[PDB]
């Protein structure tokens, strides 16, 4: 690198592979030190397609570390043209199979002593997403907490996630591999950044907080971290999961729709469909009244899921652990809109009764007959069962607590029956720059940016006291990855956020206003879920 | 010889008995024959009309208890032994009471006709919370109560049989009801505004008159408190009523129908009374062995049925319930329960009490009314779960009865109004953990805290004749609210749309919307499907 010399000497860094060069980035207070596209894996291409990742061979010469790499290859949503409410979840670099890349921002000179690491695992339903997009930026939480913040691509949809039971060619759970790649890359090379590989907490969203459940429950990854926060995810519930069976099925249906007629025989050929076609065809691999599966998630493999997740969090030792947990208000209503008839994000989407009962045979497609009728009448008010404004509602609630806050719910609960320090959230402020409708409430996914401290940049139109509160959120974060407390100890004039326990079941709200503790985690409404309605199921 | 207390009905003369209330006299005529007795060979039969007599018949006392199960689990204790006969028993007890004003109405008077209940298995007219002074005197009304036959006298049914067909008890106070039209004018009592009303197995009996075409002639209006002919426990089959009257005979040495019935006229009363209630599984605490039948003739349907598909657009109706209707039931058949201690039960407790409570259900049926009856912040505190199998109780068995009866009668025609009673009696001898327990909103009906010998306190005397406004103004008006009233808020119909209903209690009145709406939506709607 004959340039060494006169180029910035604070952005240097070796690595296990080789040299890297990041970028000075500005952030609203002072400079962050970022480097970006670092590869941790061979490229996932052509013969390694379904395949589990290889640990990167070493390059020669110092790899421009400036810039995302690519995203990698999935579907891209356009219900909505030039929506700020879905373009801010689309890719935001080029579409490859070729994106095992990470990224590390750290303080700006990199820090004197070990600090505790954050590594991002992002959401997406696990067909989509990346760890370059404007809402997961590291800058925020690097400038102001002084944090070491890792996030990594990895594998979604067919490409991750496709699964041929019991075949070496595509065994299933390599977008877990992926991540978990990375997260051994971190243990080996984060100290040449000044992060403290003995105190790494995980956290992610959704299919992020699935991954991050799932991580806990397989033991080679429980050696690389020691925390972790689940929002609005779990490894449990209806969508993150599937058996070895039923994987199986859409794999070999999958097959059949692209043309490709023995397992290696089957794979072999799907590895010739170019990408697109893997991406125009996943989908169609279910009854499109499940609209609310996706048809390629992680399966139980009995390797990397040794059991159904239901089963490791029910017998499994966790004193171990310290978990942050939460959800935020309306976790149902971003996807009526995607799947349920008569919703809308351009009208109110008043709902009929009829229009209802549709909506849970949808929200609920495993259901029998009598187990749907259960879910209605539960969900209906009976002063008015005909009030359109109740019943668009109670759909988003059905949505909303089926497939996130009773799954959240059973974990904050059965992690702490077993051992586990658990701290539950529940977030209700709605972003003012929220481009959704009024009457979705506090939408999943739009508490990440306040986590991740964009409202800290002043060019993006928050109001200040969501500057304060993101300010508020980015200390209970990074102090929760510091001590495995969310509270700040010097400090006892704000009120305690006190752990959950199986006793008083507390959690506290995040809102505008100072902290405030509740009992009982949406407790009658998901021991319905939870305990009763699996029967009829 | 006073001539107010001398009057002439279709049979011969009677004389009554000047009685003192504290505002002033009133004229009692009680034990009054209207039947003759049902002994003997009329033993199980329907009843026949008393035949005339000569001279003037004393009618200034009350007459005989009808032949009934005496309760026993708490000797001398007010409490209960407020409910037990008052008089001897007899067979001989088709007898009916009537209060009056004194002198004698100027003008045709609204009358009340009372139906008792006590389970279809006891009860009597005489009972000092039944005594119609207060109502008589206060409000000028005619008040009638009459004994009807109880236990296997009045419900032992052998369907299709001519000598035992059932439902004679019910007869009994039909007999009484056509009484009223033929001799209630002689005192001064309207024949053309008869209200009857009565409470939980008295309440049923009057939902039975008045789904069944023969009584409908004899009143205008009802009210049933506490009780309800749909449910669990009002009326059985006509099968199952056969099942159990054979198991009876067996039980007692009997033994072909009209051969099994002979047998069983010959037994002396208390040997029935005896195995009465061993007849059925004992599971089935919380249910008797006799009471109504669904007969095809005087229930031609269950009565879920005939609610279901009636039209009862000249009806007006006033149902309510009380705030912890499950409270007597438990320290009879729930173990961990009893007046003495504070019933602080366990969590297996009530898992273990809820298949009493809901004898018929399936195991998953169980599970689905424990869960939801769990408060799942507290899943394992005994208050919590002492006061939740009470709900479980009531709400199983009133509550959500009267819910389903009074949503039916609006929706198909009916004028209906609907409360819950809220204040317990100061001079209550029932534990502090019952609350407002079945049964004792009667006494403020009737007026007692009128009586200050009683020791009410002046809210109570103040509140009672509250209540007696409601319904006297009901029983004249179809209405509880008063014609030029006290300018209170107004007590609204109840109706399938806004669900409307008030609260009775010292306060005045409350409107509520939804009578325990989503809890009753989980025992009406949802749970029958559960055990199927
Ligand atoms: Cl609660 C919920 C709602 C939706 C959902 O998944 C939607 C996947 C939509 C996938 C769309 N796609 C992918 C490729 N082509 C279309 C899941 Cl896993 C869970
Ligand atoms: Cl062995 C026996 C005796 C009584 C009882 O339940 C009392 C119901 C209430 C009896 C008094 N009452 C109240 C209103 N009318 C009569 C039960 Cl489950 C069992
Ligand atoms: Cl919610 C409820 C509670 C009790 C009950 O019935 C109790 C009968 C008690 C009979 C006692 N007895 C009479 C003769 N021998 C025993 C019914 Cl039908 C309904």
């Amino acid at each position: 690198d004959p340039m060494e010399g006169r180029e910035d000497p604070q952005l240097l860094v070796r690595v296990r592979g080789g040299q890297l060069r990041g970028i000075r980035l500005k952030a609203p207070g002072g400079p962050v030190s970022a480097f970006l596209g670092i590869p941790f894996a061979e490229p996932p291409v052509g013969s390694r397609r379904f395949m589990p990742p290889e640990p990167k061979r070493p390059w020669s010469g110092v790899l421009d570390a400036t810039t995302f790499q690519n995203v990698c290859y999935q579907y891209v949503d356009t219900l909505y043209p030039g929506f700020e409410g879905t373009e801010m979840w689309n890719p935001n670099r080029e579409l490859s199979e070729d994106c095992l890349y990470l990224n590390v921002w750290t303080p700006y000179p990199r820090p004197a002593s070990p600090t505790p690491v954050l590594i991002w695992i992002y959401g997406g339903g696990f067909y989509s997403g990346a760890a370059s997009l404007d809402v997961y930026d590291g800058r925020f939480l690097a400038q102001v907490e002084g944090a070491v913040l890792v996030s990594m691509n990895y594998r979604v949809g067919t490409f991750g996630f496709l699964a041929l039971p019991g075949s070496r060619e595509a065994p299933g759970n390599v977008g877990l591999l992926d991540q978990r790649l990375a997260l051994q890359w971190v243990q080996e090379n984060i100290a040449a950044f000044g992060g403290d590989p003995m105190s790494v907490t995980l956290f992610g969203e959704s299919a992020g907080a699935a991954s991050v459940g799932m991580h806990i429950l397989s033991l080679p990854s429980r050696s690389l971290f020691h925390r972790a926060v689940l929002q609005s995810g779990t490894p449990n519930g209806p969508w993150a999961t599937v058996s070895a069976g039923e994987a199986r099925r859409r794999a070999t249906l999958l097959a059949r729709l692209v043309g490709c007629p023995n397992d290696t025989e089957l794979i072999a050929c799907l590895r010739t469909r170019p990408a697109q076609d893997l991406v125009d065809h996943e989908w169609h691999v279910l009854p499109q009244e499940s609209i609310f599966r996706f048809s390629f998630v992680p399966v139980v493999d009995g390797d990397f899921l040794s059991d159904t997740p239901e089963a490791l969090i029910n017998t499994g030792d966790f004193q171990d652990l310290q978990v942050l947990v939460g959800v935020v208000k309306d976790e149902g209503s971003y996807f009526l809109v995607y799947g349920v008839p008569g919703f809308s994000k351009d009208n109110e989407s008043l709902i009929s009764r009829a229009q209802f009962l549709a909506g849970v045979r949808i929200g609920v497609p495993q259901a029998s007959d009598l187990a749907a009728e259960a879910v209605v009448l539960h969900y209906t008010d009976w002063l008015h069962p005909e009030d359109p404004t109740h019943l668009r509602d109670a759909m988003s609630a059905v949505v909303g607590d089926h497939n996130v806050v009773c799954p959240v719910a059973q974990l904050a609960g059965r992690l702490a029956a077993q051992g586990a320090r658990v701290y539950a959230y529940i977030f209700e402020h709605r972003a003012s720059t929220l481009t959704w409708p009024l009457w979705m409430g506090v939408p999943h996914g739009y508490e990440i940016e306040f986590i991740f401290g964009l409202p800290l940049d002043p060019s993006l139109n928050y109001t200040t006291e969501e500057r304060i509160f993101a300010q508020r959120l980015m200390k209970y974060w990074t102090n929760f990855a510091r001590t495995g407390d969310p509270n700040d100890p010097r400090d006892s004039k704000s009120p305690q956020w006190p752990p959950y326990t199986t006793a008083a079941q507390q959690y506290v709200s995040l809102n505008l206003k100072p902290l405030e503790v509740r009992r009982g985690l949406r407790a009658q409404t998901c021991a319905f879920w939870n305990r009763f309605l699996p029967k009829l199921l």
